[PDB]
């Protein structure tokens, strides 16, 4: 057996995907860089047994497309799975998409051709994603004519979805009815990438509505329309292709190597600028991203309320003397114990955290390393409202909440009820700091 640690240090944590944290990594030899993505076993139970998932693994790190994540190693301890692969620095696809003047059919056709030539060559190779959507899609570098790459094929296979909203936002427009009824097979990664071509030529999710529950209603009954304006500029190829994909049946439903082979993506790659649609896509990201920040602000002051706690109990058993103070070996020891975390993989890890929050009386140090966390948190929350106020007026409206609160699964009557108690005479919009307000009540704060 061989341990993560020997091999790789962390360098800064990247974001949270599906199944865990995702850590940019240096091996401290070779000093590759890599995107370890590190599955918390106390968090995420298993489907498969050990002897499955090691099959997969070996599989998975053979397998070789310009489109799909390439996997290097697999750890494994008494309490985490370590999936080492390549890190990518483009970011996700539809960040890059918002930030361009234009983008038509062929933009499109290209990015889609890519991600069905993904679908495939995993196909062939008995490997279905299930979880598809446009958070799995990044951009190879920073440059112009970029490879997409896929991340997450195969693991939806071998480990159980989070029920947690923080990780939902954002999957119920991409799943395939069959999925949510219990039968399905690598038809639903085409029925996942229909759902995404649709997005890219209007901007709206073709099954939509004012929370989860709503969205999963759409997509089991399966029906959807090109009626919105925005189709009207839409070639009717796309939507040929749009309604084979989006076929109910799935064996009814186009493979993805025959919708590779498909008349729009034989035209479309080998023009006017959508420009509603990218209006719209922007519009929709936003939406997205503030209501992630909305839970993970909410989670972040619970973990804090949580964690700063536990170190004060930690460090007054710790502090024999009374004297509410203790040496750097002794918090060390205590912030150890704190940890029994993505960051900190290892003893080396922690030391630098807690001479950071050094850089005496144990209550002090307890603040500031939370408060630290507490501030950082904050911070994304603001970026995020004012990225979604997009003509700076500096407020959100009672509509714009709803919307951003549907999204993140607050029922309506419990933010309508915090409003009131945070602003009375109110008028009908928050501004960041209201906003703020709303959130902490709705952690009980
Ligand atoms: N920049 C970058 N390149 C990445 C490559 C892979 C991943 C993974 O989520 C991953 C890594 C190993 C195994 C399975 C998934 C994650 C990667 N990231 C960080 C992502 C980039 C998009 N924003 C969320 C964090």
């Amino acid at each position: 057996t061989a341990i993560f640690s020997d091999r790789y240090k962390g360098q800064r944590v990247l974001g949270k995907g599906s199944f865990g944290e995702v850590i940019l990594c240096k091996d401290k030899i070779t000093g590759q860089e890599c995107a370890v993505k590190v599955i918390s076993k106390r968090q995420v139970k298993q489907k498969t047994d050990k002897e499955s998932l090691l099959r997969e693994v070996q599989l998975l790190k053979q397998l070789d497309h310009p489109n799909i994540m390439k996997l290097y190693e697999f750890f494994e301890d008494k309490g985490y799975f370590y999936l080492v692969g390549e890190v990518y620095t483009g970011g996700e696809l539809f960040d890059e998409i918002i930030s361009r003047k234009r983008f038509s059919e062929v933009d499109a056709a290209r990015i889609i051709r890519q991600v069905l030539s993904g679908i495939t060559y995993m196909h062939k190779n008995k490997i279905v994603h299930r979880d598809l959507k446009p958070e799995n899609l990044l951009l190879e570098s920073k440059s112009k004519d970029a490879n997409i790459r896929i991340i997450d094929f195969g693991l939806s296979t071998h480990f159980e979805a989070s029920k947690k909203m923080k990780d939902k936002i954002g999957t119920a427009y991409y799943i395939a009815p069959e999925v949510l009824h219990g039968t399905y097979d690598e038809k639903c990664d085409v029925w996942s990438t229909g759902v995404i071509l649709y997005i890219l030529l209007s901007g709206c999710p073709p099954f939509n509505g004012a929370n989860e529950y709503d969205i999963l209603k759409k997509v089991e009954k399966g029906k959807y329309t090109f009626e919105l304006p925005q189709w009207k500029k839409v070639s009717e190829s796309a939507k040929d292709l749009i309604r084979k994909m989006l076929t109910y049946v799935p064996s009814m439903r186009i493979s993805a190597r025959d919708a590779l082979d498909h008349e729009w993506i034989q035209t479309y790659t080998k023009v006017p600028s959508l420009d509603n649609a990218i209006l719209n896509i922007r519009q929709f990201q936003g939406t997205q991203k503030l209501a992630q920040a909305a839970l993970l602000y909410m989670g972040s002051k619970l973990t804090s309320q949580d964690e700063t706690k536990e170190l004060t109990a930690i460090f007054h058993k710790m502090d024999k003397n009374g004297d509410g103070q203790l040496d750097r070996a002794e918090l060390i020891e205590g912030y150890k114990e704190l940890m029994r975390d993505a960051s900190m993989l290892d003893a080396s890890a922690v030391e630098h955290e807690v001479d950071q929050v050094l850089d005496i009386e144990y209550s002090e140090f307890v603040t500031v390393a939370m408060d630290r966390k507490t501030l950082l948190s904050r911070e994304r929350l603001e970026r995020a409202f004012r990225m979604f106020d997009s003509d700076n007026s500096g407020k959100i409206s009672s509509t714009e909440l709803a919307t951003i609160f549907g999204v993140s699964d607050v029922d309506s009557e419990t933010w309508k009820s915090v409003l009131s108690e945070v602003d009375k005479n109110n008028d009908g919009e928050v501004d960041f700091d209201e906003f703020q307000q709303m959130l902490l009540k709705l952690c009980g704060n």
